[PDB]
């Protein structure tokens, strides 16, 4: 069968889709991957084996057919892209009809929510790849459908009681739904809400989580909405100095610090982390991506810290997280990174910034039981002073509850491995998706 996975541009939407693609191909399908060509050429330079002809995976194949951007020159770009996509996609699609390749399904992610309008037009089924938590999905669903009270301009600090979810404070709901947002991400709140509008065009929502993580909610949510938990995707389908340096340390001794490829902190926040690390003489591996302007450390930092500390510009993070030397993971709590902590059994120190990170942070600490809270996200707008950073790091590594949180972390590691086992929840869900596609045939 032929499925067509078009993703909005940008790292955090293209990579989760590719992971899905590689796994649908491994089950024999013919998976075409599309993205805006303006993002495609940059995809061509960084990675090879993508500028070419099909790539073979298992009994399946993956091809790339980048949507013609006609963009050579964000809210201006979102408009342009939608009109050009709605004009180009259908003949791209029929070129496969002419050539004997009738497309059996179209999968998008929520940051091109007009795609299912296309799929309805040309009679091709539409599926949605949701890359955030299921709490995040339920939040948007209950917001768009006005099913539960959320904070408003008139009551900005209101609490939110979603079903089969803990109470969320006003600043714990995903920030795209909070009323006071910058104009840049009004265009992101718009896309989310359009996707909830176009959910009625969509027959299946594939969620990058696993049943046991959000079990009671997925059972509630699935009666209203067609959710299939299929994650974590990074587990399903896949700096020597980093791992070499890590092998030299004792087990459960390195504080790992990484805020993913997008989050740049304020310099003042960087300075308080650095002095905290220095003050408590902990081992640490700190990823400081260079751009924004490039951070600077305290004078003599590298020297004073010594063999305990190591700052890198890039990390093999999936390899780093599985390493036994890690004592904990200071993280921005993006969903993929939160799952990566869970799957690998490592405690978190939550420093959420924007978006769903404030929701993931709450769940990491107060639901999943795998770490401590260091900040509350962008609406706090306070620099987390060194004293508190030192406090949480000792809490997460030697405090009264530190081995309790290690225990929860390992039980979630265990549960994540079962979801993707041959007979696990997520493997089954992805098979039944593939089944429904065949029974469309």
């Amino acid at each position: 069968l032929h499925v067509f996975l078009v993703s909005a541009p940008g790292q955090g939407n293209v990579t989760p889709m590719l992971r899905l693609a590689k796994s649908l191909a491994s089950k024999g399908l013919l998976v075409t991957f599309s993205t805006p060509e303006s993002y495609g050429k940059e995809m061509r330079k960084t990675n090879d084996d993508i500028s070419d002809q099909p790539i073979l995976i298992g009994e399946g194949s993956i091809r790339f057919e980048f949507l013609d951007d006609e963009w050579d020159e964000l809210d201006a770009y979102a408009t342009h892209l939608e009109r050009v996509g709605k004009q180009n996609l259908p003949r791209m699609f029929k070129k496969h009809e002419e050539e004997g390749r009738p497309i059996s399904c179209i999968i998008n992610n929520p940051f091109i929510p007009w795609v299912p309008e296309v799929a309805e037009s040309l009679g091709i089924p539409s599926a949605l790849l949701w890359v955030q938590s299921c709490a995040s999905f339920s939040s948007y669903y209950h917001f768009f459908n006005d099913l539960v009270s959320f904070p408003t301009e008139s009551n900005l600090k209101k609490d939110v009681c979603l079903p089969s979810m803990p109470m969320l404070k006003y600043d714990e709901v995903p920030l795209l739904l909070y009323p006071i947002v910058p104009l840049p991400i009004i265009s992101l709140k718009n896309a989310m809400l359009r996707q909830q509008k176009n959910l009625s065009k969509t027959f299946c929502v594939l969620v990058d989580t696993f049943q046991q993580l959000e079990d009671e909610l997925i059972h509630y949510l699935s009666k209203l909405c067609p959710i299939r938990p299929i994650g974590p995707l990074f587990k399903i389908s896949d700096a020597d100095d980093c791992i070499e340096w890590l092998d030299s340390k004792s087990p459960s001794s390195v504080v790992y610090i990484s805020f993913g490829s997008i989050v740049h902190l304020k310099q003042e926040q960087i300075t308080e982390i650095a002095y905290a690390l220095m003050n408590i003489n902990i081992s640490f591996l700190w990823v400081m991506k260079p751009p924004d302007k490039q951070h600077v450390l305290p004078q003599g930092f590298l020297e004073k810290v010594g063999e305990k500390g190591k700052v890198v510009k890039w990390s093999p993070q999936e390899q780093v997280l599985s390493h036994q030397s890690l004592a904990c993971f200071v993280t921005h709590c993006g969903w993929n990174s939160s799952m990566e902590a869970l799957a690998n059994g490592i405690r978190v120190v939550t420093l959420p910034q924007w978006g769903d990170q404030v929701t993931n942070a709450k769940f990491l600490v107060d639901v999943f039981g795998v770490g401590v809270r260091l900040s509350r996200g962008d609406l706090e707008d306070r620099i987390i002073p060194r004293e508190e950073i030192e406090l949480r790091l000792l809490e997460v590594t030697s405090g009264e509850k530190a081995t309790e949180m290690k225990h929860n972390a390992l039980r979630w590691k265990k549960a994540a491995e079962e979801a993707v086992a041959k007979d696990g929840s997520s493997s089954k869900n992805l098979q039944e998706f593939v089944d429904e596609l065949n029974n469309f045939r």
